[PDB]
Parts: structure tokens; C-alpha cells; sequence
């Protein structure tokens, strides 16, 4: 992960510590004009942002951390005593995240988890005491992104109005996920239409709020 640590240590050089908005637009210009990276990034991480006001989580599971941006993002967002935790599958990216979000003065709000989603997920309760979920943002491989959606609910960590945000469900597209979600009574869904990261091809983000096993 060569071109992570250069977006790592521009930010290190040029963003303020302990200032998360200086992180996130020392990532977001550094990848619009230098390197392309798979961030949220700035306008989809509005829409974020939008989605967390309105929910005002309290515990925030996250499905992908890659450089930390979209952590250090919603971190910034949450109340004292919330928790965001964060899985992420490769260990060097990890490393980065964590150095980003110590950074970015928002490690007390975040909980980084190295390991597959799949894996971690049935060990939320008994091994990082989780009960319920508030809110889920999902922005890993997206395939994925169903059979987590279906463990989260086999494994209990689902109530009733927990919200999962899935990101990239047009380009590269999550169409299983999608249609499952949307043509399930177990979901109320919102479709938010935007752009690639960085870039003018359409994208977009679904809200699915869970209903309950109905
Ligand atoms: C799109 S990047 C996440 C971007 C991040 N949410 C952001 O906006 O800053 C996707 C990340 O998912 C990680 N990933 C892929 N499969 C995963 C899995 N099964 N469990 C956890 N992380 C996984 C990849 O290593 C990669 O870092
Ligand atoms: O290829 N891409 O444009 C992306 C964009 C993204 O925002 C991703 O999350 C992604 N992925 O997780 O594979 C890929
Ligand atoms: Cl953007
Ligand atoms: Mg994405």
C-alpha cells in the first residue's frame, strides 16, 4: 500500500493535529488532484454526515476502514460516550487508519477491529460487548454487503429502526444487496444519488432502515 502511506504522510505534513476537518481535506484534495483512492470522500460524505444528524447514533459499526477518512468523518460527528467501531481485513491498511484517526483527535470515539467482517461480526457481543446496533455503514468488497446484512440479523445485532448506509450501490454497484433490502417488508429503504468519489460517474448511497424480523 504504497500510495495509502503518501496519502498517510501528506496528511501528516500538511493537515492539523487533532483537527479531524483538516484531515479529511488534506485526504479529499490530495486524492481529487494527485491520487484516487477510494474514500467516501467529501460530497457522499455530506450525505453521511446527513444520515448520522438525522439518526444521531450512539454505536456505529463500520464495514471497511482502508486510510480511515470515512472513521475520522463520522467520528467527528458523534457524542461523548459513543462508539464507532471499525473492521477492517488487511492488516497494513489498519495501521493507517489507526495512525490516521490518533491523528485526527478522535481515537477515544473509535474502536478498530483487524479481521474479516464475517469473522468479527458473531464475536461483537460476547468479545467487544456490543448489544445493538444504531447504525451500520457498509463500504467493503461489495459483495459482501448482503451476506453481512444477513449476518448482523442472524447474529442479533439489529433492532428495530437500526439504519445501515451502504455506500457504491450503483459504481462498482451492490445490485444483490439492493435488491434484497429494497424488496424486503424487513427494510425500509431511501435511495441518495450522487457521484464517485471524486469524480463525475454516478453514484449513490442507500439508507435501509430494519423493521424488525416482522
Ligand atoms: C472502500 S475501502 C473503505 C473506505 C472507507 N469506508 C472510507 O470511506 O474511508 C474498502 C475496505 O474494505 C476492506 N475490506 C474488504 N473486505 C473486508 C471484509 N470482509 N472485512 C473487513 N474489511 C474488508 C478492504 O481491505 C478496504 O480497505
Ligand atoms: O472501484 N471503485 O470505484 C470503488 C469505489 C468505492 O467507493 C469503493 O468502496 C470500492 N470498493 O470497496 O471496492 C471501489
Ligand atoms: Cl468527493
Ligand atoms: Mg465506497
Amino acid at each position: 500500500d504504497t500510495k495509502e502511506q503518501r496519502i498517510l504522510n501528506h496528511v501528516l505534513q500538511h493537515a492539523e493535529p487533532g483537527n479531524a476537518q483538516s484531515v479529511l481535506e488534506a485526504i479529499d484534495t490530495y486524492c481529487e488532484q494527485k491520487e484516487w483512492a477510494m474514500n467516501v470522500g467529501d460530497k457522499k460524505g455530506k450525505i453521511v454526515d446527513a444520515v448520522i444528524q438525522e439518526h444521531q447514533p450512539s454505536v456505529l459499526l463500520e464495514l471497511g476502514a482502508y486510510c480511515g477518512y470515512s472513521a475520522v468523518r463520522m467520528a467527528r460527528l458523534l457524542s461523548p460516550g459513543a462508539r464507532l467501531i471499525t473492521i477492517e481485513i488487511n492488516p497494513d491498511c489498519a495501521a493507517i487508519t489507526q495512525r490516521m484517526v490518533d491523528f485526527a483527535g478522535v481515537k477515544d470515539k473509535v474502536t478498530l477491529v483487524v479481521g474479516a467482517s464475517q469473522d468479527i461480526i458473531p464475536q461483537l457481543k460476547k468479545k467487544y460487548d456490543v448489544d445493538t446496533l444504531d447504525m451500520v455503514f457498509l463500504d467493503h468488497w461489495k459483495d459482501r454487503y448482503l451476506p453481512d446484512t444477513l449476518l448482523l440479523e442472524e447474529c442479533g445485532l439489529l433492532r428495530k429502526g437500526t439504519v445501515l448506509l451502504a455506500d457504491n450501490v450503483i459504481c462498482p454497484g451492490a445490485p444483490d444487496f439492493l435488491a434484497h433490502v429494497r424488496g424486503s417488508s424487513c427494510f425500509e429503504c431511501t435511495h441518495y444519488q450522487s457521484f464517485l468519489e471524486y469524480r463525475e460517474v454516478v453514484d449513490g448511497l442507500e439508507k435501509a432502515i430494519y423493521k424488525g424480523p416482522g
